[PDB]
């Protein structure tokens, strides 16, 4: 189903703040629409949308554990081993011009009115729904208000007994109550380039959002807007990509 992904790099190690154990992190991507497999190669078309869905899993940790515990980012520059408290995990989407080896812009639509840059999606570990389910959901509005899909795509913090958690539980750090279990980017396309068959590449990045008002370290990270409207950090953790995609007219 769609172009395959491969691991690019594992960046910053994440450790359960209490035990010091590394958290096993695994990005589970999948393009559910947009490319054709033409003789040992994947083909896309500039004037065609594509769907990229993804989730991540924690090999050595179940959901409940993930929500009750705390996690730190091991920041070991040269000598001192500091620690950045993770506020929440999230996935970001990106494209790349494989010929130039530089980054390309991605854009999304809805019908085709307003155009916007894809967003950073907060997530919670989870199995990636099969291609069918994804497609179905692509036609279900207000998934949250649906017994059928809700549980599969979201987690409602406001539905859990707060008494069974701790003041520093990861759960209370997430942006909002409605937390996605699967990032869903549909009607996505490569941004209109300046008047140039190119070779593009799609990437999925897993990051830890840290709020600097709790301690900058020199490590791979993107500037992010915190709900509290201030400078936040999206620190890479893992990254996967697709083989060079052939896009034509």
């Amino acid at each position: 189903v769609g172009p395959p992904f491969e691991l690019v790099r594992d960046y910053c190690p994440v450790v359960e703040s209490h035990t010091g154990r590394t958290l096993d992190l695994r990005i589970i991507p999948r393009i559910d629409r947009g490319f054709d497999h033409i003789d040992e190669e994947w083909v896309g078309y500039k004037r065609n949308y594509f769907t990229l869905v993804s989730t991540f899993e924690t090999a050595n940790c179940d959901l409940d554990t993930f929500l009750k515990s705390s996690f730190d980012l091991l920041v070991e520059d040269s000598s001192v081993e500091s620690r950045l408290r993770v506020q929440y995990f999230a996935i970001k989407i990106k494209a790349k011009n494989d010929d130039d080896d530089t980054e390309i812009n991605l854009v999304q639509h809805t019908a085709k009115g307003p155009q916007f840059c894809p967003s950073v999606c907060p997530l919670v570990p989870s199995p990636l729904p099969k291609h069918q389910i994804i497609r179905e959901a692509s036609n279900v509005r207000n998934i949250t208000k649906t017994k059928k899909y809700d549980s599969t795509f979201y987690l409602h913090r406001n539905h859990v007994n707060y008494e069974e958690y701790g003041v520093d539980s990861l759960l209370f750090s997430y942006p909002e109550d409605s937390i996605q279990k699967v990032a869903r980017y549909e009607r996505v396309q490569f941004a209109s380039s300046i008047s140039v068959n190119k070779h593009f590449s799609l990437h999925v990045i897993l990051g830890a959002v840290v709020d600097p008002d709790t301690f900058n370290p020199g490590i791979p990270y993107d500037e992010l807007a915190l709900k509290n409207g201030s400078k936040g950090m999206f620190v890479y953790l893992q990254e996967m990509k697709t083989p060079p995609l052939i896009i034509r007219g």
